[PDB]
C-alpha cells in the first residue's frame, strides 16, 4: 500500500505492544514509513500470494505457522545476516522467519465461577463434572489439539510421541468432541478473548496469557497457571513477492534489535526473544515472574513442535474444523 512498508499482526494490545516498542521506533530510526494491518491466520497471507495481488510486506506468525507457510511458498527468504541467530533461542531464527517474542497458550479461569479453586491442569479444563461451567477455545487448532492429548494424561514431554500415532491424533479429536457441548464460544482473536475473560462471559478458557494478564490489568476477576501451557514463539515473515521487500528486510532487521525488544513488555505481558534485551532492561523478579520464557515458568511448560505442524496442520484443521461446528 503506497511507499508504506504495510506490517500485519493480530490486533489488540499485542499490535500494541509492538507498535509502540518496534515499528514506530525502528521507523523512525530508519526514516521510513509504515502501515498497519491485521489478521488473525496465515491462510490469508496465502490468499494474497495466490490471487498474485500482494499488499502485505511484513506478517507477524507464529513458529508452527512457518513451515506450512514456506512449504506453500508464502515467505520469503530473508537475507542471511537479518539476526544474529545466537541472540535468539535455538530454532527460532529460520531462513524465513525472525522470532520478536516467546509467549504461553494457557488455563485461565474465572474467580467469580471457582475462586482461587480453578483448574489447575488440562485433566481439570476437560472435567466439567469436577468443574462445570462455559469452555471457550481458539477456532484454530495449535495448542488445543496438544491441549487434548495432555487432558488424556500424556506427560508433558510425551506430548508430540502420542500425536506421532493415527490412534493417539485420534483420541485427541474425541476428547475434545467430549468437551465440545460445553464450549460456549470457540474464539477468534485475543482481543476478543480478553472481552469474554474481562466481561465474565466464560468460566475458563486456554488462550494466550499476554491477552490474560492485560484483561486481569483491566479488572477481569480471573486467574491463571503456566501449567500444562504450550510455551510459543511468536515472529515476522516477509510475504513471497511483497511490493517493498527490500525495505521489509531493513526494518525488520532494525525491530530485530535489542534496543527495541527490550521495551516490548513495557505495556504488554510478553517476553523478548533476544537474549541481549534482558541485559539492556534489567526486568524486576515481579515483571519475570508475567514472562513465558522465565525459568520458574518454563519448568511446567512444553514447547509446541513446528515439526509436528508441518506434518500435521491440515489433517488437524479439518478434523478441529468438524468439532466446533457442533
Ligand atoms: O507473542 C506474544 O506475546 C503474543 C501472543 C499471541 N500471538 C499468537 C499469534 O501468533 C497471533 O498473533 C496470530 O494468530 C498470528 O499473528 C496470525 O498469524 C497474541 O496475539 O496474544
Amino acid at each position: 500500500s503506497h511507499m508504506d512498508v504495510v506490517i500485519a499482526s493480530s490486533g489488540g494490545g499485542w499490535q500494541e505492544a509492538q507498535d509502540k516498542a518496534l515499528w514506530a521506533p525502528a521507523a523512525k530510526a530508519l526514516n521510513i514509513t509504515y502501515t498497519q494491518d491485521t489478521f488473525q491466520n496465515w491462510a490469508e497471507a496465502r490468499a494474497q500470494v495466490e490471487s498474485g495481488s500482494v499488499t502485505w510486506d511484513i506478517i507477524q506468525i507464529g513458529i508452527a505457522d512457518e513451515p506450512q507457510a514456506k512449504a506453500a511458498g508464502v515467505l520469503e527468504k530473508l537475507d542471511p545476516d537479518i539476526v544474529n541467530k545466537a541472540d535468539f533461542p535455538p530454532g527460532s531464527v529460520t531462513d524465513s522467519f525472525v522470532a520478536n517474542s516467546n509467549y504461553s497458550t494457557l488455563i485461565a479461569w474465572n474467580k467469580k465461577t471457582y475462586g482461587d479453586n480453578g483448574p489447575k491442569s488440562m485433566a481439570d479444563f476437560f472435567d466439567v463434572k469436577k468443574f462445570p461451567g462455559k469452555r471457550a477455545l481458539w477456532n484454530q487448532p495449535i495448542g488445543m489439539i496438544e491441549a487434548a492429548a495432555l487432558a488424556l494424561g500424556t506427560p508433558r514431554d510425551k506430548v508430540y510421541e502420542f500425536l506421532s500415532t493415527e490412534e493417539g491424533r485420534k483420541a485427541a479429536i474425541a476428547k475434545l468432541t467430549e468437551l465440545a457441548p460445553s464450549v460456549s464460544v470457540w474464539w477468534e482473536s485475543g482481543a476478543q478473548a480478553a472481552q469474554l475473560i474481562k466481561d465474565g462471559e466464560v468460566d475458563m478458557i486456554i488462550t494466550w496469557g499476554g491477552r490474560v494478564q492485560g484483561a486481569i490489568n483491566d479488572g477481569a476477576n480471573f486467574a491463571y497457571t503456566f501449567n500444562d501451557a504450550q510455551l510459543g514463539t511468536d515472529g515476522y515473515a516477509i510475504v513471497k513477492g511483497a511490493p517493498h521487500r527490500d525495505a521489509a528486510m531493513r526494518f525488520l532487521k532494525e525491530m530485530s534489535k535489542a534496543e527495541y525488544q527490550k521495551d516490548l513488555p513495557n505495556s504488554f505481558a510478553t517476553a523478548p526473544a533476544n537474549m541481549k534485551a534482558y541485559d539492556l532492561a534489567k526486568y524486576t523478579p515481579e515483571k519475570m515472574a508475567t514472562m513465558a520464557s522465565a525459568p520458574e515458568n518454563v519448568a511446567v511448560q512444553y514447547s509446541v513442535d513446528p515439526n509436528f505442524w508441518a506434518k500435521h496442520a491440515k489433517w488437524a484443521s479439518e478434523a478441529y474444523d468438524n468439532v466446533r461446528l457442533s
